[PDB]
């Protein structure tokens, strides 16, 4: 640790505090994370050769005292703030189907590797001034915490959910971009699910076979009927709203995969834009 100089903090990550930081010696300028047991040490040691561009780069592991700090590559700004930053026009949608894009990549590239994200936000979607944008703290799950962006299998208590539930998290995060407010901002596992289900309808065997046996369904949830997409998400287009309804699909079986989202007809015209940042 002592090879390196905090310049701030940039965050509070679900594990600890993110520090902007400058390698005394390289002189190189990256994020460290503050987060011990073997299989940890193991795990993340893996996530050291999961290597793509539009993942954030994990340059070391370092553990000494019994401490375990995580070097990442450094990038200017996230997601939200980009968000917040552009509220007053919205991103523009060439922007918006670009980072989509990229991100579906990055998604691909983990899952065909059989790692998961299981929290992607905002927050930890980063992008910088060549129009990139990176998943950042993959693998890493293998003040409150959002519910916003969680998969319906995940609150109602299935133990062995897989890879949809990312798709599903990107799904919520396209809605927020295109409509400038968050799809489903629960604020209680309950609340979280009750918008879900205010606005998709209440999943039942017809759509979801087997739901009714998840861990935390009761019998005694309402029975709200799903809305239709036209007024969830205007003004996106049919290829939009048409990709989106795939990736929100209740049955984690049914929901559209990274790979299989990429060849989707809204992706025809993809192009990769400049973002306005102001660093
Ligand atoms: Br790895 C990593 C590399 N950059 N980075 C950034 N950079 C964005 C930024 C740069 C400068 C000032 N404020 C924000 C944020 C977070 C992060 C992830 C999760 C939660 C909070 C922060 N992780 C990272």
């Amino acid at each position: 640790m002592e090879n390196f100089q905090k310049v701030e903090k940039i965050g509070e990550g679900t594990y600890g505090v993110v520090y902007k930081a400058r390698n005394k010696l390289t002189g190189e300028v990256v994020a460290l994370k503050k987060i011990v047991p073997s299989t940890a040490i193991r795990e993340i040691s893996l996530l050291k050769e999961l290597n793509h561009p539009n993942i954030v780069k994990l340059l070391d592991v370092i553990h000494t005292e019994n401490k375990l700090y995580l070097v990442f590559e450094f990038l200017h700004q996230d997601l939200k703030k980009f968000m917040d930053a552009s509220a007053l026009t919205g991103i523009p949608l060439p922007l918006i189907k670009s980072y989509l894009f990229q991100l579906l990549q990055g998604l691909a590239f983990c899952h065909s590797h059989r790692v998961l994200h299981r929290d992607l936000k905002p927050q930890n979607l980063l992008i910088n001034t060549e129009g990139a944008i990176k998943l950042a703290d993959f693998g890493l799950a293998r003040e409150v915490v959002t519910l916003w962006y969680r998969a319906p299998e995940i609150l109602l208590g299935c133990k062995y959910y897989s890879t949809a539930v990312d798709i599903w998290s990107l799904g919520c995060i396209f809605a927020e971009m295109v409509t400038r407010r968050a799809l489903f901002p629960g604020d209680s596992e309950i609340d979280q699910l009750f918008r879900i289900f205010r606005t998709l309808g209440t999943p039942d065997e017809v759509v979801w076979p087997g739901v009714t046996s998840m861990p935390d369904y009761k019998p005694s949830f309402p029975k709200w009927a799903r809305q239709d997409f036209s007024k969830v998400v205007p003004p996106l287009d049919e290829d939009g709203r048409s990709l989106l309804s795939q990736m929100l699909h209740y049955d984690p079986n049914k929901r559209i995969s990274a790979k299989a989202a990429l060849a989707h007809p809204f992706f025809q015209d993809v192009t990769k834009p400049v973002p306005h940042l102001r660093l």
